[PDB]
């Protein structure tokens, strides 16, 4: 079921992605293309280093980061991200797939974690 290439989108006007769970093989250059398919909301997805501990930490530092793109200021524990998207705005990310293991991703805009726009990215051995 491991990808090199993902595309995930908005669940229309809700604080979900159209998908909780997606797998990659590690140490491959993976593609992952996020859509924000809602009328007038910011999305972003961020994937981060590690699972709910790190996805917490991350979201604390973006809200306290701020606007425009709700990030913390080096990617430490940042695998990868896209900036902070308007309604129809789209962007497709590069990275490295880590080391085996599950990593959370989350849109970093206030409350939308908390929301429930989260899943997880399983990265294969
Ligand atoms: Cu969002």
């Amino acid at each position: 079921g491991a990808s090199t290439t993902i595309e995930i989108a908005s669940d229309g006007e809700n604080l979900a992605y159209d998908k909780k769970e997606f797998t990659v093989p590690t140490g491959q250059t993976i593609t992952v293309t996020f859509k924000n398919t809602s009328t007038a909301q910011q999305h972003n997805i961020v994937i981060v280093k590690g699972g709910e501990d790190v996805a917490a930490k991350v979201d604390e530092e973006a809200i306290n980061a701020g606007p425009p793109d709700f990030l913390p200021a080096d990617r430490t524990n940042i695998i990868a991200a896209t900036k902070m998207l308007g309604p129809g705005g789209s962007e497709t990310i590069t990275f490295t797939a880590p080391a085996p293991g599950t990593y959370v991703f989350l849109c970093t805009y206030p409350a939308h974690y908390a929301g429930g726009m989260k899943g997880v990215m399983t990265v294969a051995p």
